[PDB]
């Protein structure tokens, strides 16, 4: 029943005349409003990679990597803010940010983004809240085209967060990660639509 989505990939990657590179992952979603875009969980890697796939002339040799293996309570936290510890070099530092929805495939996971990093980042939450580095605080729009200007850059608006409708994901033209802004704070007040 699977296509693309929801299977692992490989593909090589090389920007400009540079090296190679090869690069493993997990094809989490294929944007409604974009059916060109997938967006991708690379092995080891936190950020969730918006890639067009079928016309980013830096992917090479794209194939489906087999599966190896076959394949709730923790609802609460979406939508709740966070403050998530991570080792450093010894000491031990903490980003504070926002649980925002559950991640599409890889069943376990976590959609999270940060107020030091306001991009898409993606954790197996529930282990690191087990591990005692999640602190848990006290408690349309898509697919229009935005602008900021801070050169004009361009995006799409790819999805609402449904536990924060002020809150949304874009995908800028320029760039490989997925960015989310809450529309009524200043990090947003330079971002226009049509
Ligand atoms: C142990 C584990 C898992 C757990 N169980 N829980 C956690 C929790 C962690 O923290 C939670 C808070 C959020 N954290 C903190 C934090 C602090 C510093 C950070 O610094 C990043 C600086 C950097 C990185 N790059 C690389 C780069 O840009 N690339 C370009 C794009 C490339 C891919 C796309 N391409 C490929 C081809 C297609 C396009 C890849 C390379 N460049 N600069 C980042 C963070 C994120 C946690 O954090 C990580 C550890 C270091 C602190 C780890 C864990």
């Amino acid at each position: 029943r699977r296509n693309i989505v929801g299977c692992r990939i490989q593909h090589g990657w090389k920007e400009g005349n540079g090296p190679v590179t090869q690069w493993k992952g997990t094809v989490l979603d294929q944007v409604p409003v974009n059916p060109s875009l997938y967006l991708i969980k690379y092995d080891g890697f936190d950020c969730v990679y918006g890639l067009e796939l079928n016309k980013d002339e830096r992917v090479s040799a794209l194939e489906v990597l087999p599966d190896r293996v076959a394949t709730h309570l923790a609802d609460t936290m979406i939508g709740k803010a966070v403050e998530h510890m991570f080792e450093t070099d010894g000491s031990k530092d903490e980003w504070r940010g926002m649980v925002l929805a559950r991640a599409p495939v890889m069943n376990t996971w976590f959609y999270i983004t940060y107020e030091k990093d306001p991009v898409l980042y993606m954790y197996q939450l529930l282990d690191d809240y087990k591990e005692g580095d999640l602190r848990i605080m006290p408690d349309s729009l898509v697919g229009k085209q935005v602008e900021y200007a801070g050169s004009k850059r361009t995006g799409m608006v790819i999805h609402q967060v449904e536990a924060k409708p002020s809150v949304y994901f874009i995908k800028f033209d320029d760039d490989f990660h997925i960015y989310v802004y809450d529309l009524v704070k200043t990090s947003a007040e330079n971002l226009y639509f049509q």
